[PDB]
RNA sequence: AGGGUAUAGCUCAGGGGUAGAGCAUUUGACUAGAUCAAGAGGUCCCUGGUUCAAAUCCAGGUGCCCUCUCCA
């Protein structure tokens, strides 16, 4: 629709192209088709998902209660607009709010501000512009000025700059609450509101300080993962890469906080964020540790990690990935070496996971990337190296089947869940479109028009 | 078969031989700053290797980072 394709390095785009145009897909579909599929994918990745999906913290509040509170909240924020809040029939603890946009009738103001690419993506998903996000602003900007926010998708703007000839993307207009002086004079690492978005291209609710103990903003497949893992109350669960602990706290909430959930991560601050989230949402079965997942298997002779092999009931490998499935992702200035730099680490973490998994246990491997090398290929590799593992069907089944290329069978591909951004056309949700929308169309939209994601389920013998 | 990164207070270019920009700060003019000038600034992370010579290339060490919705 409104945005161009995702700006990739030629080498990177040709890499992904090599991925989606392999012998198998070409055979089953033909080059003329697969190419358009790939291009459509690249065209969709630049645009936000058409649904704001929020997870309800069932361990503190019910879905109904939270839904009503969010109805009041949306009534407040949107000044009396009428957007619905659907409840997913398959994901019981997930609420869905449709995204209104894009709006092409936004009049660009002369007073401008430039945020980081990440902050831009956040704004497109309904966030305001907080002070640490602004990297550039008009030198004559005062608090209260109606300004136009642009996203530095290339990340080539040097902080403090009064002008920028690089690549900008209009995100919408908002009222400023700081002057350029207040932001860039001296060095105050100040926090708070910088730009209150009043006219965004995509209209979505702001989830900053609203129902912090009841809500958790989370993409549909990410919430789906914990459901697929299917943890039972009283079991022992371990996710090697947990931070900031969305899927962790979800797992804990599914177990009614009755059991043991061990969460690991390499970076300290991230682990602290896990703990903060757990304490916030009221989960007490969560125990977080700063630790290298690859070195989590006990070897030397001595409750904390490392752990003895086959000592966990279920294991979730939410492995680190290229993040190519991220939406909206307008530009990626990465090297190819950087993009494919994850396969070895993923494999190490996988091996460590399998070693730590009890027999008849469940191992869920999940990424938010679209590359074959990090998804289906890893599944084939895993099924080869570990013959004790066996691919399992998943519930609920929401995403598409696995992509051909790794040499798996159709029966094997059907047991995988791959979310494809190019599944459905980009819906230009308007109020008139809202009024005339069948519910099943909205649900199919939420299920299909989502970020890139991949889920695989394994059982040990 | 993990990767990226370390340079001025901040944000970052650059590049085998005299240290670069924007912003911040400092000073001077003009009417506190949508003005004009002027200079103040850094053992270029540590160690070792290649080399006549390493801030640059290489290896090891260390710190930070690799978004899976919102103080970026």
């Amino acid at each position: 629709s409104i945005f161009p394709k995702i700006s990739l390095r030629p080498e990177v785009e040709n890499y992904l192209k090599e991925g989606f145009m392999n012998k198998e897909i070409v055979t089953a579909l033909g080059k003329q088709e697969a190419e358009r599929k790939f291009e459509t994918l690249l065209k969709h990745l630049s645009h936000p998902p058409s649904f704001t999906t929020v997870r309800v913290n069932t361990h503190l509040a019910s879905v109904q209660h939270v839904k009503n509170l969010l109805l009041d909240e949306l009534q407040k924020q949107f000044n009396g607009l009428s957007v619905p809040i659907l409840q997913h029939p398959d994901l019981q603890d997930v609420l869905l709010i449709p995204v209104i946009g894009p709006r092409k009738n936004i009049k660009k103001q002369q007073c401008e501000a430039i945020v980081g690419a990440q902050c831009g993506n956040a704004v497109l998903r309904g966030a305001h512009v907080y002070a640490p996000g602004i990297v550039s602003a008009s030198q004559f900007m005062k608090a209260g000025d109606v300004i136009s926010v642009y996203s530095d998708i290339k990340g080539k703007c040097k902080k403090g700059a009064k002008e920028f000839d690089g690549t900008k993307v209009f995100l919408g207009n908002g009222i400023s609450e700081l002057s350029r002086k207040e932001i860039f004079s001296g060095l105050p690492e100040l926090k708070g509101m910088g730009i209150r978005m009043t006219e965004p291209v995509y209209l979505s609710p702001s989830f900053d300080s609203v129902l912090p103990r009841y809500l958790f903003l989370q993409n549909l497949p990410s919430a789906l993962v914990s459901h697929v893992l299917n943890p039972q109350p009283g079991e022992k669960i371990l996710d090697l890469c947990a931070a900031p602990g969305g899927k962790t706290t979800h797992i804990a909430a599914l177990m009614h906080d009755q059991g043991e959930v061990i969460a690991l991560d390499k970076i300290f601050n991230k682990v602290e964020k896990i703990k903060q989230n757990a304490l916030l949402l009221g989960l007490n079965s969560i125990r977080a540790f700063c630790f290298d997942g690859t070195k989590a298997v006990k070897l030397d002779m001595v409750g904390e990690p490392p752990f003895l092999p086959e000592s966990f009931d279920r294991i979730l490998l939410d492995a680190p990935c290229s993040g190519m499935g991220q939406r909206p992702n307008m530009a990626c200035t990465w090297s190819v070496k950087e993009v494919a730099s994850y396969q070895p680490l993923q494999r190490k973490l996988f091996t460590a996971a399998v070693q730590l998994l009890k027999p008849e246990g469940v191992l869920v491997y999940s990424t938010c990337t679209i590359t074959l090398a990090e998804n289906e290929e890893q599944v084939a590799w895993a099924l080869t190296k570990f013959p004790c593992l066996q691919l399992q069907p998943q519930e609920p089944q929401i995403g598409g089947e696995g992509m051909r290329g790794a040499g798996l069978s159709c029966e094997q591909l059907k047991q995988l869940q791959r979310f494809d951004p190019s599944a459905v056309p980009l819906p230009d949700t308007d109020m008139d479109s809202l009024r005339e929308a069948r519910r099943e169309d909205m649900l199919r939209l939420a299920n299909k028009d989502s970020i890139g994601f991949f889920i695989a389920k394994f059982v040990k013998c």
